[PDB]
């Protein structure tokens, strides 16, 4: 599949990273330019109606990949800033989308009832070096109402580098009744990527087997939804690809994603750290 062995994925990291990482550069520029000639419509986005639920003007959902809300008894009510994204071999397996503004609260929590996602895998701080990444959209404890959905906090798991909330959520429209597990990973640097790539490789694990059978998709988020989430998507996608064919393709998975969401894996610095985590994951294995 222009795929890696994982054998020679060391290998291939060495070079990679030889010659000033020229190989690393001449990839993601790849991945940049692999829509240097596609046009991808993101027309709900900018409505007008739209432009004050997106957190980033620039940060846009694809129309074809787009998660739809029903809409409403309501122009654009169906639209939330969130785009499926492929999983390994696996279509659909995750919804990318910003971490959620007060005003998207309500789509957001429907999101997640209407498209069957118990999982949420949050990658940000509220607040990072004084700067609004994401508003809080969950309750702090007890219950708090988003729209016609209720959520309740039943439990709290708090780990050195990712807290762990059992929400139960309820549709007061409508069982009514779902259980919702959100991962927020809360080490992430304010700036860069993580300078350990093993607690990053811990969540994502976790994180990722946690999604049960016959679920909606993984929703990943963190303030934009395209970076660090891209780089989630990346990390756990190729992991099941190394467990299900000890083979690894990160440039092609990752150009064949960035049609289905914009500018996911953001940064080269992100591209490389992918690699880092992959080389950390497969060394761990070996012993």
């Amino acid at each position: 599949m222009e795929a890696i062995p994982v054998k020679q994925f060391v290998k291939h990291i060495g070079e990679l990273y030889s010659n000033n990482q020229h190989g690393f550069s001449e990839d993601f520029e790849e991945v940049q330019r692999c829509t240097a000639d596609m046009n991808i419509t993101a027309e709900h986005s900018n409505h007008p109606e739209n432009k004050h639920k997106n957190r980033y003007i620039n940060i846009l959902a694809y129309d074809h990949s787009r998660v739809k809300l029903r809409p409403l008894p309501s122009k654009h009510s169906d639209y939330i800033n969130a785009n499926y994204v492929d999983g390994y071999n696996k279509a659909k397996a995750y919804i990318a989308t910003q971490g959620p503004l007060k005003s998207t609260f309500e789509d957001f929590w429907r999101m997640i009832w209407e498209q069957n996602t118990g999982i949420i895998v949050m990658i940000t701080n509220l607040v990072e070096k004084g700067r609004r990444k994401c508003d809080q959209y969950w309750p702090t404890e007890n219950s708090e109402e988003y729209g016609n959905i209720i959520v309740t906090l039943k439990s709290t798991k708090i780990h050195a580098c990712y807290t762990v909330r059992r929400f139960s959520i309820r549709n007061t429209k409508v069982q009514n009744e779902r259980v919702v597990i959100q991962y927020h990973y809360t080490q992430w640097p304010d700036m860069g990527v993580p300078e350990y790539a093993l607690p990053v490789l811990t969540f994502v694990r976790r994180s990722s087997a946690a999604r049960m059978p016959e679920t909606g998709p993984v929703l990943v988020h963190c303030s934009a939804g395209v970076g660090r989430t891209g780089t989630y998507i990346v990390i756990d996608s190729m992991l099941q690809q190394i467990k299900d064919k000890s083979t690894v393709n990160v440039l092609g998975f990752l150009k064949h994603i960035r049609t289905q969401r914009n500018y996911l894996v953001q940064t080269e610095e992100q591209y490389i750290f992918i690699h880092d985590a992959l080389l950390e994951a497969i060394l761990g294995k070996e012993t």
